[PDB]
């Protein structure tokens, strides 16, 4: 079946961990393309299920791939709009707050420095970073800087106290965050 409008405006999405998948809504990870853009899910912490997330969606916004350090992600863009990169997440081992931190960068722009999984959700469960973005007459404004857009976007997150973000669940959609469906929870027999 088909009834959201969300897989229409996909456009380039990345989960570091499986291989290939499909989220509920329609929307595609390709294929290991930054690890050596060679290989195959190793699946080693497939284990420990998300909570928040459906089954299907689950192996998606978890899975795990390590790399090495400062790991960086490429999305060739050619078109304008607002495009909001919404990312999963996840794990991170040991149960520690505020000293797992991390450095998330767009293009370029820190706009999470302090990436501590743990501390944002607590326990495994799914995590979730919402970052608009507006692209006009080939620039870029990221939050409140402005810098010209070239090439492609680019997701690069900087070691912070070993072990890279584990999970990695890159997904970027073009032209507006509201798209994103949301169903509020609804109580009574449906
Ligand atoms: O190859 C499997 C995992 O290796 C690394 O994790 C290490 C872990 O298994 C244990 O031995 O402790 C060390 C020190 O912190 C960890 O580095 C990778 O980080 C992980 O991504 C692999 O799945």
């Amino acid at each position: 079946g088909a009834m959201s409008g969300l897989a229409d405006k996909v456009i380039w999405a990345v989960n570091a961990g499986g291989e290939s998948h499909v989220d509920v809504h329609g929307i595609h990870y390709r294929k290991d393309p930054l690890e050596g853009r060679v290989g195959r899910a190793s699946d080693y912490g497939m284990k420990l299920p998300i909570l928040r997330s459906n089954p299907e969606d689950q192996v998606l916004y978890q899975t795990e791939r390590y790399n090495e350090d400062s790991f960086g992600y490429d999305i060739p863009i050619k078109e304008e709009g607002e495009y909001v990169l919404v990312l999963k997440f996840a794990e991170v081992y040991f149960a520690q707050s505020q000293q797992k931190v991390f450095d998330v960068r767009v293009n370029g722009h820190t706009v999470v420095k302090d990436l501590d999984i743990f501390d944002r959700v607590g326990h495994s469960t799914a995590h979730d970073e919402i970052i608009p973005i507006s692209i006009k007459k080939g620039k870029l404004s990221v939050q409140g800087e402005v810098s010209t857009f070239t090439g492609k976007l680019s997701v690069e997150f900087v070691k912070g106290y070993y072990d890279n973000p584990k999970v990695c669940a890159l997904f970027i959609m073009k032209g507006t965050a509201d798209d994103v469906p949301m169903l509020q929870p609804h109580p009574g027999l449906e």
